[PDB]
């Protein structure tokens, strides 16, 4: 039962060390967006520098190039939005757990202290009546500390835990969905700059 | 001159052609690096996928698939973009030493002529030198003088084909993958 609440502690940091690495990796997934739309815009600019403003669909291919740009863009700004920001409300909930059970761990220790002292004291000696009072007060008080913390811990991190599905859930369903339109919106633009270049075929 | 309008429109050519192969290139790295990301981001599903949730078997194909994609999309931009920009490019270094060559010819035949000219206000072997260098320099002249008009028009076919291969594969790279996120979506809905 120090058990059942190690398994908790084991559980809480398990769940922390993968909500962290999941978002480094969105992170690092966001990063390569930016960079994929860079090299997007640079590589248009070399048909743009080219394409002469007579030539037929001049315009029009520029006007391609520039949905491309909004397109990376508003991509970009929704997986922020809706995927990474998002994630906010959750993860805000672990460093005060974490500093919580650290204290709990503290605490513990206080009251095991206090239970030795008292406990030195009922084997002398002729008992002396009043150092066994402070301790016995001391004990009672080191173990209402601790056992406040541990209660609320207790309901806590089940729930905490049982919520990570959720969060997975969720998560990967904003970044499928914003994934799966924002490549079907690419694959117009393409067809549309191949219909453009069809022109100078 | 007119030769000189042609030498112009040639280091124009090679300079937007030598900025296009770089631009590919770092294209082809970005696409590298955002495969390579997405990839970790499916990893960290399928490390968090319980063997309770029904769909575990279907997403890792779906991962499968999506890795096989972005391979083939990035191995076809190589195949169809990069190594034909490299061909195009590759005929660029010799015409460029010719045209150095042909000019250094020019000033030699020149200075042949301002020779035959000067001895004859010995004369045997100058005229020899002018004819030699007149030969020398007009058989670079005449190659030249069809060769580049021929680069300068191919570029725009050159451009219009890279662009359209880019474009078609990048179509059928983005249908597919928009699939493939669809195939993921409806696993997770059913969570
Ligand atoms: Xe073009
Ligand atoms: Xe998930």
């Amino acid at each position: 039962k120090d058990e059942q609440f190690e398994q908790c502690v084991q559980n809480f940091n398990k769940q922390l060390t993968e909500g962290t690495r999941l978002q480094k990796d969105l992170r690092t997934y966001l990063a390569s967006v930016k960079a994929m739309h860079e090299a997007s815009k640079k590589l248009n600019e070399c048909l743009q520098e080219v394409y002469e403003p007579d030539w037929p669909g001049r315009d029009e291919a520029n006007k391609i190039a520039e949905n491309n740009d909004l397109l990376w863009m508003d991509y970009h700004q929704k997986l922020v939005d809706q995927a990474l920001l998002t994630m906010d409300t959750y993860l805000g909930q672990f460093p005060d757990i974490k500093s919580r059970i650290a204290k709990r761990g503290r605490k513990l220790v206080d009251y095991d202290s206090a239970r030795h002292h008292y406990e030195s004291l009922q084997t002398a000696k002729k008992k002396d009546e009043a150092k066994i009072a402070k301790a016995e007060e001391e004990l009672i008080k080191a173990q209402k500390v601790f056992e406040e913390m541990n209660v609320d811990l207790q309901e806590e991190l089940p729930s905490l835990w049982n919520s990570r599905v959720g969060f997975y859930v969720n998560t990967f369903q904003s970044i499928a969905g914003l994934e799966e339109n924002f490549h079907k919106e690419m694959s117009k633009l393409n067809q549309n700059l191949n219909d453009v270049l069809v022109g100078l075929e």
